[PDB]
C-alpha cells in the first residue's frame, strides 16, 4: 500500500507515529503522499485548470510541432530515447522568471507565485521533519543546501498527452532525480507516474487534493545511503491527458555536499562534492543508471 | 580490495576447495575475476592478439576515422554521452555460424578465432559448472537451462578502442551490464581501460598477460536469484594506447526459459520468470539505461 | 525551353510539326514531356493518392531504419556512392510479380496492373512514333523487343523523403537508363529530376497529369547514335517528398539488339549483343560511364 | 580599438575566444575586419589592380561627366543630396550580369567571378558563425535568405576620387545597409569609411589583405534587435581616390524575414515582412532614418 501521511496528525499526539510513518515511507518507498499539507485546495483547483488551459492554448502546437520534427507521428517501433511530454520551466529561486515567461496568464502568474512560495516553505517543513527522523540538528539540511545565493527553487509543469501507442515510448523515461527534495502536484484523474520498489513498477496513485514527495540524489549523499532516490517513470495511455505540476527544492550551486558525519561510521562510499558539478554531469546522463554519478565525483 | 586473480590448475588438485571457494567470493562481491593457467595455448593467444591489431590497422582504422568525420568527432568539443569511442566487430559462433561470411578476415585469422571459439565455449561451461558446484545445483544445470531448442548461443565481439585525443570526454564504451550469461573476455596485456563499479567506485580490470577476464551477466542474476549479480562495467579511452578486446558471450538459447532455481527460492523472488529472447529484444534498446527496471519489464 | 508534347496535335494538322518536335527531343534532349496522352486523370490521381500514402504506411519508418543502418543520420561529409531514395520495384511481363509484394492493398494492386497495362500500350504507341521519324518500319521496335517472351516491362516505385542537407547526397546518382524506353509519371509539385544537357542540370518540370519520356541505352544501339541515352539525376531538398512511378519498357532477355541497317551508312560504332549480357553487366556499373558498357558488348 | 578577428583561429582551440570576439562586434560595433580568410593575397592585389585601372580607363569620364551635369566642379557650400561617388554594380546571383558589362576586360571579369564565389562562400560560413552565436539551429540564416530563387548576391564596385572641398560633399551619406551581410575589399591606403559608435564617428582602419564586414538591416530584424545596423558614411579627401569593392549577400526577393522565435520573449518590435517589399521602400529612403521603415513593413 502506497505511503499516505495525514500532515495534520503532527500538530499533536499523533505526530510521532506521524513521523515514524514518513521516516520508513522514506528509507523503503523513496516516495510518499501528503493530504492535509496546508495548501489551499482552491489553489490547487485553480492550478490545475489554468495548467491545463495553459496547455490547450500554448503546450499542444508546441507538442506537436515536436512529433512531427522528430517523426512521432507515427509509432512502429519502441522509441527509448526522447519522452512523450510537453514541459516548460518556472524559478522561482534564487532568481524568478516568473515575470519573463511570455505566454502566460497574470491571474496564472500569481497563482504560480503564491502556489510555489507555499511549496518552497512546505519543503523546509519536510527537511526538517527529516532531520529530527535522521537524529540530525534542527536545520541541519536547510543549512546544507543554502551554499552563498540560497537553494535553488524551480517547477517543472508538464502534460504527457495521450499516445496511440503507448507500448511504444514513456512519457518519461526511468530516472532518479538530482536533488534534495521533489513535490508534486499531479493529476487526480489521469494515472502514469511509477516508481520500482522490490523489482515491480508500482503506481503512484492520482488522489485529490495531495502532493507527491520523493527524495533525490543529494539527499542519498547526505543520509550516507539510509534515504536513497528511487527509479521512477512516467507512462503513456491511450486516453487521458495527465498533468504535472513538480517543484524541485535543489542545494545553491556551490554548496557543498557530503554525508554527514553523525551519519557515518565506516568510511562512507559516497562522494563529497560541489552541487553544481553533479548537476553539470547529471544533465548529459539523466537516464544512465544512477551509481555513476556518484563514482563520477571522486 | 585486491582484484580477484584465480588459478584454474589448482582445481586439479588438493587446493581444488579453497580454489572454489575463492571463485564463489569472486562471483558474489566483484561480479568479475581473471583466470589464469587455463587451458588455453599461448601461442594460440599470441596469434589471436597479433591478427586483431593487424586486422584492425589494415581494415578498421579508416573505417573508424571515416566514422568520425561523419559524426563530427574528429573535434571533440563538449561531453559526448551517447558515442562509444570503439570499432568493432561481431562473430557468430553458434547456433549457426557467420564466420565464413566476413569478408575482410583472412584465411588464417578466421581459422584462428573459430579454433579459439571453441576453446573458449568448452571453458564457458567448465566454468557453468564450477558455479553450479558453489551453487548447490547439479552438474550441468545451467548448461541445461541455456539449451532452449537449437542451443546456447555464443559469438565474439572483437573490438578496439583507439587513442581519443580528449579522453575525459568521450568513453570507449559507456557503463551498461552484459545481457548474457557468461562472458570470457581476452584484453589487451598492455593497455588498460576496462572499469567496473565496486562499493561506489571505479576499479581498473588490470591488463595480465595470457589471462582470461571473466564476468556474470543478467541471466545469472535472474537464476541465482540475486546471488551472483551482473556488475556495471565501461571502457575509458586513454590520449595513448589502442586497447585490443575479444570477448565471447555465452549466452541461454533464443527460446530458453529463465527463471530463479527452484532451490535457491525460500520465499518469493523478486526476478522474474522469461524466455531469453524477450529480454534480449527489450536490452537491445535499452542497454545504457538502468538494469532494474529491465527485470521489473519481464513481469 | 522544356519540351513538351501535345500528343492531341496528332489528329493531325499540326502532326507534321509534332512529330518533328517529337524527333527534335530524341535527338537533343533525350527527355520530353506528353500531355493528352490517354491515361485517365482519375487513375493517375489514384495511383499518386495510393503510393504516397504507402510510402508513409510501409517505407518511411523502413526509410529511417535504413539510414540509421548506414550512418546517414550525420551527414557531416559528402556521401557519393549512397542514394536518398526509397524504392520497390514491380514486375508486369513477361512474368508479373504484382501478387507477391506484400503491404500493398488489393484496390492498389489493381490499380497498377491497369496503370501498367495503358502505359505498356503507350509506349507501344510512342515506339511508333519513334520508328516513323527514323524512316523504319511500323513496328519495327516492338518487334526487336519481343525476344521470344515478349518486351520485359517493370515499374520503379520510387519516393524520395526531405533530406536535412541535400548538398551532401543525391535523391539518385546521375545515370542512364540501360533499356528502352521509360515513362515516368513524376510527383506534379516536389521537383528534383534532372537530365544533362549542353553542360547545365536541367530540371524535368512538375507538371500535372503529364507522362515524362525518355529512351534508354537500348534505343541509342538501334538508332546507331541519332537517339542518344542522355545523364538524368535526382536531387534532394530539404522539404518535399518526390512521388516517382517510373515504368521501364525494355527488350526481353533474350532480344538481339544491333544498329537498324537503314541507320547504318558508316560501319557502327555501336554493338550487336543480347539484352540480358548487357542487363548483367549493367547493373554493376551504372554509375560509371555509359561509354565502357558499349564497348564490353564487343 | 575596431576589431580585427583572425579567422584561422578558429581552426584550433582558440576558436571559442575567436567566436566571443565575433559575437562581441556584431552587438556593439556592428562592423569588423577580418584576416587570414580564404582570399589568395595575389587575387585581392588583382582585383585592386585592375578596379583602379578600370577607373582610370572607363569610370573617370563617367564621374566628371556627372560632376558635369550636377554642377559640383567648384562647391561654393555645403550638398547633402548626392554622394561624391564612382559607382557600377555587378550582379552575381541569382543571375549574373558579367558577361553583359561591356567595358569591363576579360582577365577582369575572370578575377571578379573568382572573387564573388570566394565571398559567397565566406559570407555562408560567416553567416553559421553568426547562427552558433546567437544559438540559433546550424544553416538557419542561410535557409532564411534562400527564398524560391536563392540568395540574392551582387557587387557594388566604388571609388571616391579626390574632392577639392571636402567639407562640402559625402563620398557617400550616412545610412544603414538594406540587407544581410556585407563584405568589403576596401582601399589599404586611403581611408574614408566611417561608422558611428557611442556618439562618434570611428574610422574603419584600412588594413592590406583584410575584409571588413557589417550586418545589414535584414539581421537586426532576425535577431530581434540583438545585432543591429550601424550607421556608416564615407568622407572625401583632397588627395587620394579611395577604392571599394563590396559584396551584399541579401534573402532573395520572396524570402519572409522575421525575428527569429527563439531570440523573442515578449513580443518583438521587429515586423515580419517579405524582402522585396523592405527593398522597394528602402530604395527611396536610403538616407533618411531607419527606424521608419521598420515601422512601415507592420
Ligand atoms: O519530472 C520528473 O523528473 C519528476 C516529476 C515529479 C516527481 C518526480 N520526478
Ligand atoms: O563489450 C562488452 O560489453 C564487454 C566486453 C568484455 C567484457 C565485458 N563486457
Ligand atoms: O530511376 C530511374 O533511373 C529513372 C526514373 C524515372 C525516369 C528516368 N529514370
Ligand atoms: O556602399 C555601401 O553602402 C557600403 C560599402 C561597403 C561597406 C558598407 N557599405
Ligand atoms: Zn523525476
Ligand atoms: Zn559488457
Ligand atoms: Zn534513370
Ligand atoms: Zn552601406
Amino acid at each position: 500500500k502506497f505511503p499516505v501521511v495525514d500532515l495534520s496528525k503532527l500538530n499533536g499526539e499523533e505526530r510521532d507515529q506521524t513521523m515514524a510513518l514518513i521516516n520508513e515511507a522514506c528509507e523503503n518507498w523513496g516516495f510518499f503522499e501528503i493530504v492535509n499539507h496546508g495548501l489551499p485546495h482552491d489553489l490547487m483547483d485553480k492550478i490545475e485548470k489554468m495548467t491545463k488551459d495553459h496547455y490547450k492554448t500554448c503546450q499542444e502546437q508546441k507538442f506537436n510541432d515536436m512529433l512531427k520534427s522528430k517523426g512521432l507521428d507515427n509509432l512502429e517501433t519502441e522509441v527509448e530515447d526522447v519522452d512523450w511530454e510537453s514541459t516548460f520551466y518556472v524559478r522561482h529561486l534564487p532568481q524568478s522568471n516568473l515575470n519573463d515567461i511570455s505566454d502566460v496568464s497574470d491571474e496564472y502568474r500569481t497563482a504560480m507565485k503564491d502556489f510555489g512560495k507555499r511549496l518552497e516553505n512546505l519543503a523546509e517543513d519536510l527537511l526538517d521533519l527529516l532531520c529530527e527522523n535522521l537524529g540530525l540538528e534542527k536545520g541541519y539540511l536547510k543549512k546544507v543546501f543554502h551554499g552563498t545565493k540560497g537553494p535553488t527553487f524551480g517547477t517543472k509543469v508538464s502534460n504527457y498527452p495521450p499516445c496511440p501507442k503507448p507500448e511504444m515510448i514513456k512519457g518519461l523515461r526511468a530516472h532518479t532525480d538530482a536533488g534534495g527534495i521533489i513535490l508534486l502536484f499531479q493529476d487526480d484523474k489521469v494515472s502514469g507516474l511509477q516508481l520500482l520498489k522490490d523489482g515491480d513498477w508500482i503506481d503512484v496513485p492520482p488522489l485529490n487534493h495531495s502532493i507527491v514527495i520523493n527524495l533525490g540524489d543529494q539527499l542519498e549523499v547526505i543520509t550516507n545511503g539510509k534515504y536513497k532516490s528511487v527509479l521512477h517513470r512516467v507512462v503513456t495511455q491511450q486516453e487521458g491527458n495527465r498533468m504535472s505540476v513538480a517543484s524541485f527544492y535543489n542545494p545553491g550551486s556551490d554548496a557543498e555536499i557530503s554525508p554527514a558525519t553523525s551519519l557515518v561510521e565506516k568510511d562512507s562510499e559516497y562522494p563529497s562534492f560541489v552541487f553544481d558539478d553533479y548537476m553539470k554531469l547529471y544533465a548529459g546522463v539523466k537516464f544512465q543508471p544512477k551509481e555513476p554519478r556518484f563514482a563520477a565525483m571522486k
